[PDB]
């Protein structure tokens, strides 16, 4: 019982290439109180186990009230 | 019992080749608690296992009353 | 019982050539508690598994009364 990985080659849970050219004359962010994501995010996992678990989260507001 | 790779190429999840390219003469971007995702996200996973989770959230706004 | 791979070449999961070109003279987002999303969101996986589970989620609003 098990995995048996004879001779291979094998990309799993990869972001292996990604290119970004950009330009801008002006720019303004304003935030209250909240996320704003303006750059390059890039997340590579290969196993997450669990209850109520969050994963890769790039914009994220939890405001919660169990 | 299991799995068995032999001389085997395997890609299983992969984001593996993005191109972007953004000219912006001008940008304004106000938030007031949200999310605002201007930039590129990419996200790549195997195996993700759990009850009530959440995976590769880019944008996302959880105000949750249990 | 199980799988077997020969010699062989498998993409599951996989977004890998993504190309986008932007071209905006003026932009202006306003957000005011929810999710708004402008940028390249790409996300590969291979399972995801469990009750009440979200995956992949872009632009998400999540309020809930349980």
């Amino acid at each position: 019982e098990g995995v048996l990985y004879v001779g291979s080659k094998t990309k799993e849970g990869v972001v292996h290439d990604v290119t970004t050219v950009a330009q801008k004359t002006k720019e303004q962010v304003t935030n209250v109180g909240g996320a704003v994501v303006t750059g390059v995010t890039a997340v590579a996992q290969k196993t997450v186990e669990g209850a109520g678990s969050i994963a890769a989260a790039t914009g994220f507001v939890k405001k919660d009230q169990l």
